[PDB]
């Protein structure tokens, strides 16, 4: 949701 972090952080 909202975008994505790539490694310490989510996508979505």
């Amino acid at each position: 949701h909202x975008x994505c972090i790539p490694x310490e952080x989510v996508c979505x």
